[PDB]
């Protein structure tokens, strides 16, 4: 099928772009790149085995939305655009909510009036709220999100809903994951943060390329097994699949299709640094410091829905989503080219 | 003060904008005209005494927006811009976010480029959700709205809360409310409904009137006194009054301040049915249906923070509501000139 990525030059979008070359479809990335680099593109063209089309341009403009939605006969659009550091969403809340509240709403907008039905969301499990009831299923409630980052999600979450309700004829995926880390096998494509890397993974990697002292790990009082906190992790190639998967199982079948996309199980902080150290060679440096703010003890993901389902499940370890990412972090220490 | 109106010439606005000239501040209209029309200026202009500019533009325009917060010199903003219409928010969810929760979006982002830091928003109880508690208190946690409508209410709410958040010197009251009816005591404002009135009282006005067969009540099997449905009732001069107190005394004091605007006490159908009929001198025309989609037995405001707070309470009673309706609908049967 011809599909419009959003964000598709970002970190789980070029990991989906390859996957989607790879079987065969028409792919169309729209990125405005604040977030990646032109320089990914050739490396996704080379990985997929096929030449993706790249328009530069955002989601917030509803005129463009519309052109390129028709230019290209797109059928399905799987979103991947938007805004995501939690801690810069608390300070920077308008663009947070521009970027993917309004952002959303001008691409849903456009595919209404050049009359595309077929959307995936790259939603995210802080939906959930404060859920004491671990791991989370799809038939819970959502509950209130911490930051703007997450009320953002879920107010786009909501607004999808009412969307599929008034015009029944829409497909939409809601794909609600956590923590996504590795980096595709060739070493060629990885995680790219600008400045003071905001997940673990590619923190811990920062501290053991030299670039970083010690990784601060925020409580070691919690109600775990390690005393640490627990998240679930999951590799990008296999949430990358699974995007693939929705996009495919799921075109032109009508309503809202929630699900969780997670390996069902939980890893504390010293379980991925003991990951990390063993992938690397050597050991990483860390140190505790007390609970940071807004942080739970545990919570992961059930993912048995998509397995049912869509047949889907994780199929790359936590030692594979380390030793992937030491391994680009080792090919390309400047990240990606200006 | 120098005062931004936005939705100025709609229903409540309106009222609200002669009060405002009553105080002798000054008045900026902003409004789309979309469900008002030009002809209320004059009249604006004669009952307040006073000019009242006004400005024909959208809210979603932050360009303009910016221009006329500048152009001004705007002190505080008061917004009641915006799609109200339950059904219709079911039907045409996009239109609603994007008026409401992109349209106060773009216009506290140009505040924010004009340095304007006073902002009153025109909130809804619908926030509360389901809550069997009532009446509902400000220090309540807010529910899940039943509607796009009331969803986009909320989404506001969060929005601008995390704003204030993020910069501290931001003054925001939310104003929630129930159900505004009546008229200017002149019976030369009113509320103009085009087409099927949404809302109780214009509807029965409009039965009143002989426009309409007969009022259809839904449901008379609620654990309520008289089996129909209990409402809170707040006349539009209390309400607009409510709207200048908050604007004055909030001025330049920092923080989110939640005031519930209302009566305090809750009003049956069948009460607001026999006042009307004693107001305009003949039995009003109903019968009974079985419950409305969506709609709870019985539910109203504690307004007791604003009494305290702010020194404000109603003044009007359910029968005033009433024969200022009448008396508005009796004076100017073809509403507001076109
Ligand atoms: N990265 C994560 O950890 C994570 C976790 C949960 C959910 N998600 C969701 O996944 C999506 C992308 O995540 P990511 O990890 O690939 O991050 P990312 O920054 O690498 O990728 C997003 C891309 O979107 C682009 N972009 C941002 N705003 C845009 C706009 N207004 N118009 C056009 N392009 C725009 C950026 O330039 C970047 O290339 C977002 O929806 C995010 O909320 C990601
Ligand atoms: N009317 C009610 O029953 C009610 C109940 C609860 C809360 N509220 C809130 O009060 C506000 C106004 O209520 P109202 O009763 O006066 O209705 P109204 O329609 O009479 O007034 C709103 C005005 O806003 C204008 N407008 C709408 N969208 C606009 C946009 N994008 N840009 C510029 N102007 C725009 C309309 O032309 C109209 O003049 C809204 O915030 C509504 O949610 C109203
Ligand atoms: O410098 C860091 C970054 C992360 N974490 C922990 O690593 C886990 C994964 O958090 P991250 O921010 O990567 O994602 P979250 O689970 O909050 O999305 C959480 O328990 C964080 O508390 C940590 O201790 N120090
Ligand atoms: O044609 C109508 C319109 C309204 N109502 C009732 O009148 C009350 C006020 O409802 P409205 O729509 O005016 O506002 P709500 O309280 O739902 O905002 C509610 O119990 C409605 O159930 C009714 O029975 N028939
Ligand atoms: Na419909
Ligand atoms: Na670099
Ligand atoms: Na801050
Ligand atoms: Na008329």
């Amino acid at each position: 099928m011809r599909v419009l990525v959003t964000g598709g030059s970002g970190y789980i979008g070029s990991h989906t772009c390859v996957q989607l070359l790879q079987n065969g479809h028409d792919v169309i990335i729209l990125d405005n790149l604040c977030n990646s680099k032109r320089s990914v593109l050739p490396v996704i063209e080379r990985l997929g085995g096929k030449h993706p089309t790249f328009v530069e341009g955002d989601i917030r403009n509803e005129a463009l939305m519309t052109e390129i939605l028709h230019d290209h006969a797109i059928d399905t659009v799987i979103h991947f655009a938007g805004l995501k550091a939690v801690g810069e969403s608390v300070q920077k809340p308008l663009e947070y909510y521009d970027n993917n509240v309004n952002g959303t709403l001008r691409l849903i907008s456009a595919m209404r009036a050049a009359n595309v039905k077929n959307f995936i969301f790259s939603s995210s499990a802080t939906v959930y709220g404060d859920n004491p009831k671990i791991p989370y299923v799809e038939s819970f409630p959502t509950g209130t999100p911490q930051s703007p980052y997450g009320k953002s999600k879920l107010m786009v979450e909501q607004i999808l809903t009412d969307l599929q309700k008034a015009q029944p004829d829409w497909s939409i995926a809601l794909l609600r994951y956590f923590n996504p880390v590795g980096a595709h096998p060739s070493g060629d494509m990885g995680e790219d943060p600008q400045g003071i890397p905001n997940n673990l993974m590619p923190y811990i990697a920062q501290v053991a390329v030299g670039r970083r002292d010690s990784l601060a790990i925020f409580g070691n009082d919690y109600p775990t097994e390690d005393g640490t906190g627990v998240r679930d992790y999951i590799h990008v190639m296999d949430l990358a699949d699974g995007h693939v998967v929705a996009m495919e199982k799921l075109a032109n079948k009508p309503g809202v299709h929630i699900y969780n996309l997670g390996a069902g199980v939980g890893n504390s902080v010293l379980d991925v640094v003991n990951a990390f150290s063993k992938a690397c060679g050597k050991p990483v440096n860390y140190h505790f410091a007390p609970r940071r703010e807004g942080d739970l003890p545990a919570y992961w993901a059930d993912a048995s829905k998509a397995d049912r389902e869509l047949n889907w499940r994780v199929t790359r370890t936590l030692d594979e989503m380390a030793q992937d990412t030491w391994h680009w972090q080792s090919r390309h220490p400047q990240g990606y080219p200006d």
